[PDB]
């Protein structure tokens, strides 16, 4: 019953796991490791995938950080989500499920409509996924969300969320600017969301605390609000020097060129290469963090899927704790590496 460390807000979706032939990709004409969402000559996939012997978890960026962060500390309520889901069978098995761990949800119904679901089919050591969002499309942040989440003061919303309404994201950015201890986090989520809400994401930004995402995520972002030199725009993120001036410029649309003592940070996973991130500090200067990561022999690596958002559980479970920006990173590395080392996109049972 609390208390309650972290808030997000999400698309909902419940993920249908399952081996299946070439022959299924080619006939729904799916490219082998490729996630999209579902065409309308796909949408027969979901009812066909059941002679495969599906297993039903909890799905989702968001929600699967989230489950991260409540794994993490334990206490039934630890973490909040919010998202919505349709009035079928689908919705109920994924409200079991994630009350079966403790979170503390409230899922709105959307009568008529099809809770999310993203078939993970695997095949070849390889892992194709095919989203349908559904109700997830449905989701308006309700009016007393302030009051389910008391307490909480790390906000967290996927810029998948947008796809709904950037409203939602908004009035939860919305809340905690301003307040010097209430953290909005958001996550790049997709080369699509930068392109696709490039204004409403440039205001959300300036409501930003932290900003997490990827080396290709950053590399649109940096393009479309031309951060650096068009000449930059090509160059690898797997330089460092490049990745350092991606975020150093990533920041500038955090702080605005303002200064405060509420937290300003970019942080940049890249893969097996070094976490990257720039955090404008105390009293304005922006330090260059350089984390590591654990190496991990491709041989053991099962599958690349939910990393990030593993990652940034394990930084958010950090941040609650008070731990410095590297402890944060270091918490986040060892939460993906766990993730990626099995089947499934939740934290191993003796992690
Ligand atoms: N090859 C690897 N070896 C060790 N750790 C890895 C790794 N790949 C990913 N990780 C861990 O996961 C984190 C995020 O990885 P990454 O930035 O590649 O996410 P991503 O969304 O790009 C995965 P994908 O390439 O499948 O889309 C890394 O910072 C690290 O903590
Ligand atoms: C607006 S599209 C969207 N929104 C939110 N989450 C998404 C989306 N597409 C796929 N997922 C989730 O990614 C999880 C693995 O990282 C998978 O579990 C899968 O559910
Ligand atoms: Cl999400
Ligand atoms: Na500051
Ligand atoms: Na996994």
């Amino acid at each position: 019953t609390g208390p309650m460390r972290v808030f997000a807000i999400g698309n909902p979706i419940l993920d249908l796991v399952a081996e299946v032939p070439s022959s299924f990709l080619d006939e729904f004409f799916l490219k082998r490791g490729d996630a999209t969402l579902a065409t309308p000559e796909q949408m027969r996939i979901y009812s066909t995938l059941d002679q495969f012997n599906p297993t039903s978890l909890p799905g989702g960026s968001a929600l699967n950080s989230v489950r991260v962060v409540q794994k993490l500390l334990r206490k039934p309520g630890s973490a909040g989500y919010m998202g919505a889901i349709g009035d079928d069978p689908r919705g109920q098995v994924l409200k079991e499920l994630c009350d079966k761990e403790g979170l503390a949800t409230r899922f709105m119904v959307a009568p008529g409509q099809s809770t999310g679901v993203c078939a993970v089919l695997i095949n070849e050591k390889e892992r194709t996924l095919c989203t349908h969002l559904g109700a997830c499309g449905s989701f308006r942040l309700p009016e007393d969300w302030t009051t389910f989440a008391s307490g909480a003061l790390i906000f967290y919303a996927t810029a998948y969320t947008l796809t709904a309404t950037p409203k939602n994201a908004l009035e939860v950015a919305g809340y905690a600017h301003g307040i010097p201890n209430a953290i909005f986090t958001l996550n790049l989520s997709a080369p699509f969301c930068v392109e696709l809400y490039k204004d409403a994401m440039q205001s959300l930004l300036l409501h930003t605390n932290i900003l997490f995402g990827n080396e290709e995520e950053f590399a649109h972002l940096a393009k479309v609000h031309n951060l650096v030199a068009a000449e930059k725009t090509a160059l690898s993120t797997a330089n460092k020097e490049h990745a350092v001036e991606v975020c150093t410029g990533a920041l500038r649309l955090l702080t605005a060129g303002q200064n405060t003592s509420a937290t300003k940070l970019v942080v940049m996973t890249r893969g097996h290469n070094p976490v990257i991130a720039a955090e404008q500090t105390a009293d304005g200067t922006v330090v260059v963090h350089e984390v590591g990561v654990p190496v991990v022999a491709a041989e053991k690596i099962v599958d690349t899927n939910g990393a990030g958002d593993a990652f940034v559980g394990g930084f958010l479970y950090a941040l609650s704790q008070g731990k410095t920006v590297k402890q944060c990173i270091m918490c986040g590395n060892a939460c993906a590496q766990d993730v990626i080392q099995h089947v499934g996109f939740s934290l191993s049972f003796t992690f």
